[PDB]
């Protein structure tokens, strides 16, 4: 499982991962503060130099409930 970024069901989604949590987009946080503004990936190595968008990565299972939509639950 990983951490996803959509409340479609839960936070942690996409099993068969056993690797890392990757979610990225671009919007800093002034375009869609009521959606997501982030994308969903299940491990893909997150480089911090080449892209200019925002890319959060965390090796674990579910990471933290940072990318929320309505609250912090």
């Amino acid at each position: 499982t990983k951490c996803y970024v959509t409340p479609d069901a839960t936070s942690q989604t996409c099993p068969d991962g056993q690797d890392i949590c990757y979610t990225k987009t671009w919007c800093d946080g002034f375009c869609s503060s009521r959606g997501k503004r982030i994308d969903l990936g299940c491990a893909a190595t997150c480089p911090k130099v080449k892209p200019g968008v925002d890319i959060k990565c965390c090796s674990t299972d579910n990471c933290n409930p940072f990318p929320t939509w309505k609250r912090k639950h």
